[PDB]
C-alpha cells in the first residue's frame, strides 16, 4: 500500500524501537503526534506483519504491542523494515 516514510530498525527490551532523527525530520513528527506504521520480518519460509498505532514518545521512540511481538517472533537485536501507513495530529 502507500508508505509515507521507510526506515529500518531491530527490536529492543520491552519492543521499544528508535527511528532515526532524519525520518522523524521528514515526517514532521513531535512528542505527543500520533503515527500509523506496519512492521515486516521473514523468518524461515513465511514472513511474518504486524499493524498498530503509536504515539512519539521522547527520542523518537515508539513501542510496538506485545501482541505483534509474539505472533510475529521477534526477538531482541533482530532487524525489521518499517514502513508508515498515516499519520493523526490533535485537533483544537
Amino acid at each position: 500500500m502507500d508508505v509515507l516514510a521507510k526506515f529500518h530498525t531491530t527490536v529492543h527490551r520491552i519492543g521499544r524501537i528508535i527511528i532515526p532523527a532524519g525520518t522523524r525530520k521528514f515526517y514532521g513528527i513531535e512528542q505527543g503526534d500520533f503515527v500509523e506504521i506496519k512492521i515486516v520480518k521473514y523468518e524461515g519460509e513465511e514472513p511474518k506483519e504486524g499493524t498498530f498505532t503509536a504515539r512519539v514518545g521522547e527520542q523518537g521512540s515508539v513501542i510496538i504491542p506485545k501482541a505483534l511481538r509474539d505472533v510475529i517472533g521477534i526477538k531482541p537485536g533482530e532487524v525489521i523494515e518499517v514502513l508508515l501507513l498515516g499519520h493523526y495530529k490533535p485537533r483544537n
